[PDB]
């Protein structure tokens, strides 16, 4: 249908406009300001001086390397939450929802969306960082002392299977919209209206996948399962973040992320 | 032993990573995107339009319902063969085997592994389908016209007895590894090395069952018998598939499955 084809394009266009990184751009960079490779402590410190020089300009008062990385990961998340919040406006009916419901949907959806979209900048060897200007290796992230190493690898595990689906940005934009419009989030005021909004996006996603991936007759239920997988990934992530908060006094939580996690799971 | 305890954990972790469905996840779903129930032709057609819409988008050129189900079963098998192939890498010595021997082990092992793992998504009333998003009833599958109904019920019969053993994913991962590392498959090049690889996994499986199931002193020989039962189940399955291929011109065999069955039994 023309209105459904146009809805899929409106959401794709809103995705290309609001996210600084997309999968086409990421794949160009990942093929080879070429990305500076962070693969050990020496190169982490070099990258810091060029790409986040403010963070390491304190001398002996700088934080432990694992804590600096954790801070930079949170800063990345904060930026993606801002992009996700503006993206959400192109989802039909989202801006027509109660202001409090918009908050609840974004609260439970953003980290599912973050980990889905992280896959676009990940390969089996590492991931893009710092607006495409660095590449940090998966082995280096695994090498961080506990518990900071444990933040990283489950996200690569998710991403490698997600990337094997060979989605493109036109698919992922609709998937991220579908994540944001979940009617079963806790605390929603107008569940009925959200379910109808969800049904419309999921309807467009199913038709789009049929059209864009005729080779994979199971792709739509595969992506439904990935949404469930992402919910569990986020629950587990929040638990690990809580461990870091209680046992690592130097790893301050950004206040915006603090409020996202507050009363989440 | 720490190296044997770690081997059992390495195989369990490889199982949790490589299979989209596991028994914990399946049991959560089976307790009640909740699964759409396929219990008759009306609901089969509804599920098709939502979960495999490409297959029924041909109008009067669609296949008979039994043939569409057969195709969707083959597609499920093809996906599980892919997961099984990547799982096999965590079995110690498997990646060190001759490339041709890896092929032979997977050739004779995958359907034994498929039917063992199908049990995790089966109960006495039906089974999960389509990445956890559908539940098709055992009575509906029995209702299919011959010979397609005869594909289904022997697998439920096997599964109900297998499930009564109350294995968990830590057991099943080792059992599936033991299935893949059978040294008596036809055509093997380095039988001696495979037998030693088998002995190591079977050794770990025996110790694991002692530790995880202290209430069942016969559990290890019970599972040895289930491996033999699965071999016979596969021989019988291949015979029925051959009948369908010869007598049902609309039931095309997927080429990957065609090669698995080629010169099997
Ligand atoms: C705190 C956890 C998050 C969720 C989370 C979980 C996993 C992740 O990746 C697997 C990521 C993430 O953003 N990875 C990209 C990234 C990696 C390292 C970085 O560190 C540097 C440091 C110096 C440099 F010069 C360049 C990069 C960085 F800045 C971004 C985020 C949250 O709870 O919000
Ligand atoms: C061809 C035989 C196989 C071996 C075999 C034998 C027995 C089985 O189950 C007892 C299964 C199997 O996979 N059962 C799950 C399943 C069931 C129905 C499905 O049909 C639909 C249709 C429409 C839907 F919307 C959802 C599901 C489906 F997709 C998957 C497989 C092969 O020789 O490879």
């Amino acid at each position: 249908t023309a209105d459904l084809k146009s809805l899929a394009k409106r959401i794709y266009e809103a995705y290309l406009k609001n996210f600084n990184m997309n999968k086409v751009k990421a794949r160009v960079i990942l093929s080879g300001n070429p990305p500076f490779v962070i693969h050990d402590m020496e190169t982490l410190c070099m990258a810091e001086k060029t790409l986040v020089a403010k963070l390491v300009a304190n001398g002996i008062q700088n934080k432990e390397a694992e804590v600096r990385i954790f801070h930079c990961c949170q800063c990345t998340s904060v930026e993606t939450v801002t992009e996700l919040t503006e993206f959400a406006k192109a989802i039909p009916g989202f801006a027509n929802l109660d202001l409090n419901d918009q908050v609840t949907l974004l609260k439970y959806g953003v980290y599912e969306a973050i980990f889905a979209m992280l896959s676009s900048v990940m390969n089996k060897d590492g991931m893009l960082v710092a607006y495409g200007n660095g590449f940090i290796t998966r082995e280096f992230l695994k090498s961080l002392r506990k518990p900071f190493c444990d933040i990283m690898e489950p996200k690569f595990d998710f991403a490698m299977k997600f990337n094997a689906l060979e989605l493109d940005d036109s698919d992922i934009s609709l998937f991220v919209a579908a994540i944001i419009c979940c009617g079963d989030r806790p605390g929603l005021l107008n569940v009925g209206h959200i379910e109808k909004m969800q049904e419309g996006i999921v309807h467009v996603l199913r038709l789009h996948l049929q059209s864009n991936h005729p080779d994979d007759i199971f792709l739509f239920p595969k992506l439904l399962q990935k949404m469930a997988d992402l919910r569990q990934l986020v629950t587990e992530h929040a638990q690990l973040v809580q461990i870091i908060k209680k046992t690592e006094s130097d790893a301050a939580l950004h206040p915006l992320l603090q409020e996202i996690y507050r009363d989440m799971y």
